This record gives C-alpha cells, sequence and structure tokens, in this order.
C-alpha cells in the first residue's frame, strides 16, 4: 500500500533509516526514526 511503499523504503534508506514517516504522490518522507 502507499505510494510505492518499497521504493519509498529506499528513499528512508538513501535520505535516512527512519522506518516511520509520510508518504506523497510519488514523493517520501521519513521521521525522527
Amino acid at each position: 500500500a502507499f505510494c510505492n511503499l518499497r521504493m519509498c523504503q529506499l528513499s528512508c534508506r538513501k535520505s535516512l533509516g527512519c522506518l516511520l514517516g509520510k508518504c506523497i504522490g510519488d514523493k517520501c518522507k521519513c521521521y525522527g526514526c
């Protein structure tokens, strides 16, 4: 579910390992872990 979750994980993997966050259209943004 969610706007490409798996791929989103990537954005987190690259951006920051914060398993939790928010997804957008085609965007993604983790939290403070």
